[PDB]
């Protein structure tokens, strides 16, 4: 009975979300802030380049022009491109592209909710562009924990959010899907994302399936 799902992309379709904390982590220490340890990163994931920028910038109450901004955040960018070069269809989560197929094959709409400028060539390099019904325009949306995207996303292909699973790796996401609308699964540690919602320990769980089951149990 759900009509679509809209999918994360870094940390639920590939690794990506490790290459964006190692650019980060790396940018900070550079200008001297050295708090971006993983703990603090699970603040971080999800969230839109610039916002990402200002939440490290917070950490060292540290100020910048609105030039050094555009330059610090064009300098990690140009860190984390280099990074996902050779991402190949063998990145590909497990479970994500059988899903896809899944989904396809029962009529189920796919978008992708993410947060990412990088995310269309990120698409690409798996070659998963054509398994895609739409991509939610980062570009017209605000940062999750921000709904926004999400609601962009099951719109973008003509679905209503409380039709819609959204799957997601982070705390940002978990609570974007809960205010949009749509039935979050997330994947990860419980310890990370909570109790309250439906955890799966690693991808290979997203299949068309269970989601089926999740949906019958919301009822
Ligand atoms: O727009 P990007 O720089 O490609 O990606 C932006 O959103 C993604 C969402 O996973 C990450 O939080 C990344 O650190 C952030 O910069
Ligand atoms: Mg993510």
């Amino acid at each position: 009975m759900f009509k679509a799902v809209l999918f994360d992309l870094d940390g639920v379709i590939t690794d990506t979300a490790e290459y964006h904390f190692r650019a980060w982590k790396a940018l900070a220490e550079e200008i001297g802030i050295n708090g971006v340890d993983r703990q603090f990163n699970e603040q971080l994931k999800g969230v839109s380049r610039e916002d990402s920028l200002q939440k490290i910038l917070d950490l060292a109450d540290k100020k910048v022009s609105a030039e050094e901004f555009k330059e610090l955040a064009k300098r990690k960018n140009d860190n984390y491109v280099k990074m996902i070069q050779d991402v190949s269809p063998a990145d590909v989560y497990p479970g994500i592209l059988q899903l896809l197929k899944d989904l396809r094959s029962n009529k189920i709409k796919i978008a992708l909710a993410s947060a990412s400028k990088n995310g269309p060539f990120l698409l690409e390099r798996m070659n998963l562009t054509g398994y895609f019904d739409a991509i939610a325009d980062p570009a017209v949306a605000a940062s999750k924990p921000a709904p926004d995207i999400f609601i962009a996303a099951a719109h973008a292909v003509g679905v209503a959010p409380s039709e819609s699973i959204g799957l997601e790796d982070s705390q940002a996401g978990i609570q974007a899907i809960k205010d949009s609308g749509a039935l979050p699964i997330g994947v990860g540690r419980p310890e990370d994302l909570g109790d309250d919602i439906v955890i799966v320990p690693d991808t290979s769980h997203y299949t068309l399936e269970f989601l089926k089951e999740v949906w019958l149990q919301k009822q």
